[PDB]
């Protein structure tokens, strides 16, 4: 059963014999490495006293087993727990979510459940690897620290890491031998005893249980340097601390994964993929293998999850035909992606149909000076997809989506473009006679403008009932040949679906006598004939209200379009909507404050590249008695440019002005060297390039004086950009639409 | 069952009728598009004609059901053939290996050997789409070739492909919607009837029946250009020629996934990452995590298979343990990769060890100047991984490699270092006492240098009985505790299964008290407890005259190292050895011929490099007198140039000499142009890049020189650079065996 025996094991000395728990086979020859130091590590963790069980149902019963543990005690006493095998029972797990916070928590669940005295007397520990190692380059022993806001406070400590390498250890199996040894030379301060608390018994009926979707709401609360302080003195680890932090963001993340934001409507892989295709086809937009952009998306924005979901929303994000997921779809897709007969499954493998950027649609939707503002999450340290995006539309309300979730569900039904268009129109534009009113209704929780489901590629009937909209599809009876051609599905209903759940109701084929599906790769033509006389029977069969037909209700084409609007909060947690109006209204100020940060953040760098194309020009201008070639080194001529007024400039940041804050670009832009002057080349000595030069800086100028009046717009800086954008957005649907969302035709 | 049935199926015109079978539910969508453009393409094929199947046992009895075809008739008989309720099948599948061979050859197959008549006849057919589409600029219809060797004729015709797009479809699934109409405008030329030829009788049998063994010995070949002439021009396709070109090019690249090339001992999947890492790790070896470097391998070296595969396949090239597949692995692997026991299968997860490249070793053993020569394997248009490596030493038999076979077996043990590296000394040294008779028995297929089974890792004996060498664990027995302390196992036996093979057996277990696994991460330390009075049942019966010892032949301590030497031929097949040696020659003259064209690009590489740098040089020593600030613009500065007799040169060329021959930048030097001159930045017209420029150029002259001297060197051309490049390799490899493969650390 993978476990080693420990020589003291279940002996006199079992008080003193530990119980390593690990997770996988991995962790498991990790401890066995550790354990096996020998003489190389004297008075260190070695079988005499350790044991080691893998906790890859039975496995807790064959813990239970060894642990000599049993259902009628609760260990109270300290000769019930000295009756037992092992001292304690250490669980050695990773540092990510899955590993130390939904195993941990599930095994401490248990414990609470059936011992919980052993946690009061500390029992059940476990195994506190350190996280972040940073390494100073010419030195052997790292800094390590066990949580983030250690490190995050000693590198505001340091003033900078370009001599530190920062190494990030979330698993178990990514330690290094030497890092192990390290570890195991002091084997004894990573063990950390777990202690019950008070608010931790009801936590765990909350967290292992309702109540726990109010839980849910807020986002995860990271642990106070007060607290990790406090840990660390006594190495006792309250387990309410551990349920709040560990197993709230493993919750989290798999929301996250499975409910989508409302700022963008779209979840975290999937937000990874749009920036991979984002950054791929900026450069050169040509056609990519789905499996080759996949890699790409991997290698580039740390997507760890397996290839084939991957693959599979890669597929999902370029498909586009009537009742898909996607209404504007981010990739165009090359090849044959399914269509709506067996609701998209049916596309090929990713090694053959090709994808694309939709170059004109993402740049007119998403913008590229817009996602240097985002606030973006680090992997390991290292950068990946934003946080959220705010495209210039309420992107998470005009398409489909359909998830089910733990306990929750998500469904949208794509609104009508014109309503949208229309009540983002009224809110920015301050010309419009509803801007005013608008406003009236933002502040005041009320609605102004109606906002109807999409039927942009649906050809049937949107009645509404109530407050309940519902979908009918179009169909014609022939009696003469007594069979009926169902032309139009009801809305996002794969056809070879709708037939199998025909088929599968034993009472309407009473009637049914063939069923044959001649339905192109668009429309829907499905041929059922019936037996004789079976109108008769079908009329007498199937009484319906105004609502409904006797023959809709027959074959099911009535649709009802539910809405449960659930999101994640931008800053963590989740939110459930009622309407798509205030999601409207939520997004709206991201939207409008990023467009002035984007303002300011233009104007510092149109501030700066003036500067230094200035003195490139006159760099230009003087080169003639200013030959470089007579000077020696790179010294002399940056000395040389100094005593004759050529302003040191940082140009990589400048020309290149990466995500670095406005702050950043002023206190590091003039903070630079000569290599701007130095890196010329020259094909920029000559006049034709100098004209360019100067051409191109009045051009800058002129949008420096134009970013200086947008900033004094009165409804909000750049409402006339958001109006420009929003024309640029909708001419590039329409152009998208017209053409099946097939560009370059 | 996945099929639509048409109008006119099994009645009075149903010898007009036809079946598609479809591969895959992609290629029944695509199908379906094509059929159902209606009156978009009049006279085109419909539903009131052809019928859709889907072959993706029970498929074929569901086939035989709907074309009503009865075992017992043979459809001689033009009324027997009448009766069927289709008057052909047409098999739609892709234009790759898998579909075609695998689907289509097994469908051919069955017919065969069920109804042959119905082949003879005609009555099995296929669909044949264009393979490769290419594209002229500007122009929206193409050019289609339904072969490679078409379309290869086609582009030695052309002059330039700059204006030309090429797009290769392997599937159905690859194929536009515009191209699928374009296809079933004129789908009555894209299908083509089967011939059963008696030569084609051998081949059903062969390759779905012994003889499949010696069919497959030698590679594939294409079909010669008068065969797809006349299979064009009658639209009939032999059955002999699609198993000879199609299935049996399936076979050979199912069989290639597993045994690997003897040239370096690696299969297409290792030679993909191996090629994946040189280019990745090759401007930096910063570590990336498995999945990362997965996912470029995937983007970049066309690895289309399963991210799970790519993953194994990187854990056991990065894996260094006692027993590993990889005596010199080629990633050096921050993390637990491995150990002994689980057979290495217990590496951590792909999200959390690391990989780089062991350049200390991969640059010297794989020659980066090298991978410039060797022939490319070629991926829908696009390069992919070399079709062989050439690495110095024959990496085939130096590690250890054993995998299940199809057909055949693949199992190689690794030979000793010093006497390869011994072997390969005596024959390139030329001054060996063993060089002369050395080259002797190359010619007569003798041995003159022993080669032992490598014992680097192992504390066993190797001792060889007859012709079959054995590997021997060592033990402790202690009889004043009556246990048995395994202190090494047998070459390439896992622990636990050792254990486990060990426990299965009662007659052993009769006499064990209980086994208990103290090993280390490379030490075996198993514990073996015993019942009283074991010793002299053991010793009378598990008793072995000379091979074993009774405790040994008990305990399994001995394991025959049996060599299947099966290899995969460079120009496909499977090559048989019958001792290490032999592929040791069969190695030999491709490195001496790799060596000889490296030296002769190099010399002209240098010489191409020489002239450019000479001209750049004289431009900055001219470069005061004649100032580009004056001129206009390059074309006219380029004129100045060509008058102050400066040459025009294809930078891009020389300064990045790509994988291209001798002859293509011989004529590609020809053309030429000026950015050289103009590209150059202002920093390099200092005097202290003007003096490295000129000490490069006296550097690189006395290269050439050096290198014009080596081609005329006397056992054959670079013998001296070879030794070098062994001797290099050597020391790289006991460095590595120093640091236990963790070079710098």
């Amino acid at each position: 059963d993978k476990y080693t025996r420990a020589r003291n094991a279940g002996g006199k000395k079992a008080q003193d014999c530990m119980l390593l728990a690990a997770e996988g086979d991995s962790a498991l020859s990790l401890l066995r490495a550790g354990l096996t130091l020998g003489k190389s590590n004297p008075s260190g963790p070695s079988f005499d006293f350790c044991g080691m069980i893998s906790l890859g149902n039975k496995v807790l019963q064959g813990i239970v087993q060894v642990l000599g543990l049993d259902f009628n005690c609760h260990y109270k006493t300290q000769e019930e727990r000295a009756k037992l095998r092992y001292g304690c029972i250490v669980a050695c797990v990773d540092q990510d979510l899955d590993g130390c916070g939904k195993i941990l928590g599930l095994l401490l669940a248990y414990f609470h459940l059936f011992w919980p005295q052993l946690i009061v007397h500390g029992f059940v520990k476990r195994l506190l690897t350190p996280l972040i190692r940073v390494y100073e380059k010419g030195n052997t022993v790292p800094v390590e620290f066990y949580y983030e806001q250690e490190f995050d406070a000693w590198a505001k400590k340091q003033t900078s890491l370009a001599n530190h390498t920062v190494k990030y250890y979330k698993g178990l199996a990514a330690h290094d031998t030497h890092e192990v040894k390290s570890m195991f030379k002091h084997f004894d301060k990573m063990v950390y005893t777990f202690t019950l608390d008070d608010s931790a018994k009801e936590l765990f009926h909350i967290y292992f249980g309702e109540l726990r979707k109010r839980e849910l709401c807020t986002g995860v609360v990271p642990l106070t340097e007060t607290q990790t302080q406090s840990i660390h003195s006594v190495r006792r680890i309250p387990c309410s601390l551990h349920l709040q932090v560990d197993t709230k963001a493993y919750k989290l993340d798999a929301i996250e994964r499975q409910i989508p934001n409302f700022l963008d409507g779209m979840t975290r892989a999937r937000r990874k993929i749009l920036a991979g295709g984002l950054k791929c086809f900026a450069s050169n937009n040509r056609e990519r293998k789905v499996f080759q952009f996949g890699g790409y998306v991997a290698d580039h924005m740390f997507y760890h999850h397996g290839d084939m979901s991957l693959n599979t929303s890669i597929i999902k994000a370029a498909q586009y035909y009537p009742g898909s997921s996607h209404l504007y779809p981010v990739f165009i897709g090359i090849g044959s992606f399914g269509s709506r007969h067996l609701g998209g499954k049916d596309a090929g493998s990713p090694r053959y149909i090709s994808v694309q950027l939709a170059s004109e649609f993402i740049k007119t939707m998403f913008p590229t000076e817009d996602s240097w503002l985002l606030p973006y999450v680090f992997e390991d340290g290292q950068r990946a997809e934003p946080e959220y995006y705010v495209p210039v539309l309420p992107l998470a309300i005009m398409e489909y989506g359909a998830n089910p979730s733990e306990g929750w569900k998500y469904t949208t039904w794509a609104r009508q473009l014109e309503d949208i268009l229309a009540l983002v129109r009224a809110y920015v534009d301050k010309n419009n006679p509803k801007h005013e009113l608008l406003h009236y209704a933002i502040d005041h929780k009320i609605t102004v403008l109606p906002l109807r489901p999409s039927n942009y590629n649906f050809k049937g009937h949107l009645k509404r009932f109530g407050q309940y909209y519902y979908s009918y599809g179009t169909y014609v009876v022939s009696e003469q040949r007594n069979m009926i051609t169902i032309t139009e599905l009801p809305l996002r209903v794969p056809t070879v679906a709708y037939i199998e759940s025909i088929k599968k109701s034993s009472n309407r084929m009473a009637f049914i006598e063939e069923i044959v599906d001649y339905s192109s790769s668009e429309t829907i033509e499905i041929l059922v004939k019936l037996k004789p006389n079976s109108l008769s029977r079908i009329m007498e069969e199937f009484k319906e209200t105004e609502e409904q037909n006797s023959i809709e209700n027959f074959l099911r084409l009535r649709n009802c379009l539910h809405s449960h609007l659930n999101f994640v909060k931008p800053k963590g947690g989740i939110i459930e909507f009622n309407s798509y109006y205030e999601i409207l209204y939520a997004w709206l100020p991201y939207r409008r404050d990023l467009y002035q940060k984007r303002l300011m953040r233009e104007r510092a760098v149109l501030k700066l590249r003036l500067i230094m194309e200035t003195a490139i020009v006159r760099y230009i201008n003087e080169s003639a008695d200013l030959n470089l070639s007579h000077y020696e080194d790179e010294k002399e001529a940056g000395r040389i440019l100094s005593e004759h007024g050529f302003p040191p400039l940082n140009q990589s940041l400048i020309t290149s002005p990466e995500f670095a804050t406005i702050e950043e670009l002023n206190q590091k832009a003039l903070q630079g060297c000569y290599t701007y002057i130095l890196s010329l080349q020259a094909r920029e000595l000559l006049i034709a390039a100098k004209t360019r030069r100067v051409e191109k800086i009045k051009k800058m100028q002129a949008r420096l004086d134009k970013v200086e009046q947008l900033l004094q717009e009165s409804p909000f800086p750049g409402a006339s950009v958001w109006l420009e954008e929003i024309d640029a957005v909708e001419k590039a649907i329409i152009k998208g639409r017209n053409t099946q969302w097939k560009f370059h035709h």
